[PDB]
DNA sequence: GTCGG
DNA sequence: GCTGATGCGC
DNA sequence: CCGACCGCGCATCAGC
């Protein structure tokens, strides 16, 4: 909140590049910056100090030195005022809908909350749970409840299969005060990358959940991956609490720790390590870390038994999960 | 939109 | 049915 | 300049 001013402006003009002129590109440079001035530790004064951090270039630090002098940007303010821009910033909001689809019901005159209630029709199955849960998916959810929900998710899977694992990731893990879902890592030691000696070791785990009433819906669902809904039990005659977005990740056993790393998170943060590890030689994903060839492909999974193994390989010091939100 | 070679 | 591309979200 | 921009699971589609 230092430069929560610029950071907002930039986390903005993001969006817009995002959702309206689908250039991802433009997008990740946006949040870059955004990320690079939310850890700078001093107030900013002018585009030319912001220029000095490591992705601000000229295009922004010109934007910043109108945001500090008028307190707004005008390319935002007419940004604004365009109906098309507005609608489909909007419609991108209901978890399902990305740039494309909004676009699309942009076309159709679908353009409002009201508009996409009464044209379900047309809308796939997680698009349809998205809008149902519109409201409650944009409340924070406080630590307090998230540690309710982990005492749940934990003692039901435990219920299960004593041997399964259940790992509470994401904003969470790096002590957020507040979470914006529910990220869970899980394993067992019949799943790991030399065989699954088991089948639906996620199917049991989302069945149970759902037989206690803490999952309510599904948005998708593999055998290693469930993006879904959930929902604390509330007690007799209080408001019921919001319903959550929750996600599990079912990880081989023995790579645990690049699962559990790339779950931590941050997204910005995953995606500045992934990017240094190719410069270093090396390429990481939830499952492994692999060095690359003389031709830059991929070699064979490197030994770990931790977290700081991966950063020891890129030859970065260790950042406890808390020092990982960019 | 920003960067490094 | 399959495979491969595309959208979406993590 | 100008090529690079992290890497992947699931849903849905086109085309066979
Ligand atoms: C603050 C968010 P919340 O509290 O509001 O939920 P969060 O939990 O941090 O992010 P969630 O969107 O819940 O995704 C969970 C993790 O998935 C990883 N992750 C997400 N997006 C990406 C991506 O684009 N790339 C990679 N490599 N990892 C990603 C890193 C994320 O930490
Ligand atoms: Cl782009
Ligand atoms: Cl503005
Ligand atoms: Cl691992
Ligand atoms: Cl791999
Ligand atoms: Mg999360
Ligand atoms: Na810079
Ligand atoms: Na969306
Ligand atoms: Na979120
Ligand atoms: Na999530």
């Amino acid at each position: 909140t230092l430069n929560g001013g610029i950071t907002d402006m930039l986390t903005e003009l993001a969006n817009f590049e995002k959702n309206v002129s689908q250039a991802i590109h433009k997008y990740n440079a946006y949040r870059k910056a955004a990320s690079v001035i939310a850890k700078y530790p001093h107030k900013i004064k002018s585009g030319a100090e912001a220029k000095k951090l490591p992705g601000v270039g000229t295009k922004i630090a010109e934007k910043i030195d109108e945001f500090l002098a008028t307190g707004k940007l005008r390319k935002l303010e007419k940004i604004r005022q365009d109906d098309t821009s507005s609608s489909i910033n909007f419609l991108t909001r209901v978890s399902g809908i990305g740039p494309s689809a909004a676009r699309k019901f942009v076309d159709e005159g679908i353009k409002t909350l009201e508009d996409l209630r009464k044209n379900e029709d047309k809308l796939n199955h997680h698009q349809r749970i998205g809008l149902k849960y519109f409201g409650d998916f944009e409340k924070r959810i406080p630590r307090e409840e998230m540690l309710q929900m982990q005492d749940i998710v934990l003692n039901e899977v435990k219920k299960v299969d004593s041997e399964y694992i259940a790992t509470v990731c994401g904003s969470f893990r790096r002590g957020a005060e507040s979470s914006g879902d529910m990220d869970v890592l899980l394993t067992h030691p019949s799943f790991t990358s030399e065989s699954t000696k088991q089948p639906k070791l996620l199917h049991q785990v989302v069945e149970q959940l759902q037989k206690v009433h803490f999952i309510t819906d599904t948005l998708s669902k593999g055998e290693t991956k469930f993006m879904g809904v959930c929902q604390l039990p509330s007690k007799n005659d209080e408001k019921e609490y919001p319903h959550r977005r929750i996600d599990i990740r079912l990880i081989p056993k023995d790579q645990y720790y690049c699962g559990v790393l790339y779950f931590t998170g941050s997204d910005i943060f995953n995606k500045n390590m992934r990017a240094h590890a190719l410069e270093k030689g090396f390429t990481i994903n939830e499952y492994t870390i692999r060095p690359l060839g003389v031709t830059g492909v991929a070699g064979e999974p490197l030994p770990v038994d931790s977290e700081k193994d991966i950063f020891d390989y890129i030859q970065w010091k260790y950042r406890e999960p808390k020092d990982r939100s960019e």
